[PDB]
DNA sequence: TGGCCTGCAACGCGGGCATCCCGATGCCGCCGGAAGCGAGAAGAATCATAAGCCGTAG
């Protein structure tokens, strides 16, 4: 929200590795857990 | 200390009255020249959108 551009994309990994970026085709990976440390940064 | 203002008597000519000629003027017919209103075009300006640095944090 405080920067949306379409074009600005620096990683792009995660949208190009778990769907096609539209996503009902490719599903894979229908599980994902999200590992995160107990700081305030985290 | 020097010059402006004014009373006064003598010289001077202009105001007042009469009048015919002249030039402006109102009127009428006729010709012309900005105009101004709307409309189209150009330049000037303030609001709205994308970071950059400051210093720690990952």
């Amino acid at each position: 929200e405080k920067a949306r551009f379409d074009k600005m994309l620096s990683s792009q990994e995660v949208a190009t590795l778990i769907t096609a970026l539209y996503n009902p085709d490719k599903l894979r990976y229908h599980s994902i857990i999200i590992m995160t440390d107990a700081d305030v940064d985290g």
